[PDB]
């Protein structure tokens, strides 16, 4: 059930769960479809990644006012490049509270961003430091290492068997890594394996280019960048 609303697609995917999913026209690859996660928490709603650009993340919160219509409390954002933080100030404009990886926030100006306004920070296995994610409910967020980038992070929503692993992961039938321009190629094995051990219990992986799969999406990018090296 993908519900279309102007140029943006919509799709529930748990009771209390959507997927976003925003187009760009990237010159040399066509229009590329970037999803995101919305999460109704209670009386709130909670944001995983803008759409590419301001005018599209605006769009994502006019969705909510209509389809959820509860505050959006906060949104996370999984690293510093445009398909994740394009929309921030979209979001500020808004009055939401932002968060992303330390790094991700440091990276954000050099990579034509603008930061989040709150800075995540990790312990040395990968769980986000609570006092830095707080008020996150359900969302819990790890970084499992450099992969796609060194920044990106994920996220599993307690409650579902979703796992949210970004640029991070590709489809179970994926032929290539897809942009590894700022990729850690040495590391994206072990970090991709990371992120399926952290949510042992997830059997939907959403992920940044592709409908949910199942965790073969997992092993199969972690095969896949097992070449890598
Ligand atoms: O420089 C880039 C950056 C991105 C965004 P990201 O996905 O790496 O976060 C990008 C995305 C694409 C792509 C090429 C790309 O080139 O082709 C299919 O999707
Ligand atoms: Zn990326
Ligand atoms: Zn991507």
């Amino acid at each position: 059930g993908d519900q279309r609303f102007g140029d943006l697609v919509f799709r529930q995917l748990a009771p209390n769960v959507w997927q976003h999913t925003s187009y760009l026209d990237m010159p040399g690859f066509g229009a590329v479809a970037s999803n995101g996660l919305i999460v109704r928490d209670g009386g709130r709603v909670l944001v995983v990644d803008t759409a590419w650009t301001d005018d599209q993340t605006a769009q994502i919160l006019n969705w909510i006012k209509q389809e959820i219509n509860l505050p959006v409390a906060l949104a996370v954002v999984t690293h510093a490049h445009q398909d994740k933080m394009g929309g921030m100030d979209a979001l500020h404009a808004a009055g939401i509270a932002t968060y992303a990886n330390a790094l991700s926030n440091q990276l954000a100006p050099q990579e034509g961003m603008v930061a989040a306004q709150h800075s995540l920070t990790f312990a040395a296995n990968g769980w986000v430091e609570p006092a830095t994610a707080p008020n996150f409910g359900p969302l819990k967020v790890f970084y499992p290492g450099p992969g796609h980038t060194s920044d990106n992070i994920t996220v599993g929503i307690d409650g579902t068997d979703i796992a949210f692993g970004g640029c991070l992961i590709k489809d179970s039938k994926a032929k290539s890594l897809g942009n590894l321009g700022d990729a850690d190629t040495e590391h994206y094995a072990a970090s991709a394996r990371a992120f399926g051990a952290a949510f042992p219990k997830a059997s939907m992986i959403v992920m940044s280019h592709s409908a949910p799969d199942s965790r073969a999406a997992i092993t199969h990018t972690a095969r896949m960048a097992d070449k890598l090296r």
